[PDB]
């Protein structure tokens, strides 16, 4: 119970990264955003 895509799935400089939004959505949400190589949810 400690997945956290933020510290698992990489990302680009910033914006929309299909990789990030995919992770979150797969976790049990809708998606997320990209923040300085960081993967956050929405």
């Amino acid at each position: 119970d400690r997945d956290s895509c933020v510290d698992k799935s990489r990302c680009a400089k910033y914006g929309y990264y299909q990789e990030c939004q995919d992770c979150c959505k797969n976790a049990g949400h809708n998606g997320g955003t990209c923040m300085f190589f960081k993967c956050k949810c929405a």
